[PDB]
């Protein structure tokens, strides 16, 4: 029912992809090269009825409860897991001057995002794309 996209930076045109392809709660949303077809699974998202992200994976949010963002079921009561689309940002819904981020702007395939002030910086900057 929901159409899914991914997140793409424009850092370098990588995708943000839950790590190794795992479902469970806590693992690492890093920047990845995209791919497409079945196996894109871990690299989709989707807007729930309410407009917060969420995995196709898994249906899990984004979360920010540490420094490196991870997937967490979503808990609506819980600020550090509802993340929106924001024009070319991903944004806190709980305060919109927080942005995923590419951590120190790391180029390389692997990089792991964090919660940041944001900043217009290129590491802060991800365009929607559809499926
Ligand atoms: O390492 C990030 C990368 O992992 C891929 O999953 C790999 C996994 O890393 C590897 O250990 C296993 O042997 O094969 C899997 C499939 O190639 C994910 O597919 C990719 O999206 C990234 O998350
Ligand atoms: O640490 C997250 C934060 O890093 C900034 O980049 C810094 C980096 O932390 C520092 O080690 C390096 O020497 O200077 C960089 C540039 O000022 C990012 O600008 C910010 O977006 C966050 O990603």
């Amino acid at each position: 029912k929901p159409k899914f996209f991914y997140i793409k930076s424009e850092l370098n045109g990588k995708v943000l992809d839950i790590e190794g392809q795992n479902p469970a709660p806590g693992s690492k949303i890093i920047t990845w090269d995209q791919k497409k077809g079945p196996t894109a699974v871990n690299q989709l998202w989707y807007t729930d009825q309410q407009g917060v992200i969420r995995s196709k994976l898994n249906d899990f949010a984004i979360d920010a409860s540490h420094e490196q963002i991870e997937t967490q079921p979503f808990d609506p009561n819980n600020p550090k897991r509802a993340w929106i689309v924001s024009g070319n940002t991903i944004a806190q819904l709980s305060d919109r001057d927080i942005v995923l981020d590419i951590i120190k702007s790391d180029k390389e395939a692997g990089a792991h995002i964090c919660a940041w002030k944001q900043h217009g910086g290129p590491n802060q900057k991800f365009i929607i794309e559809s499926e």
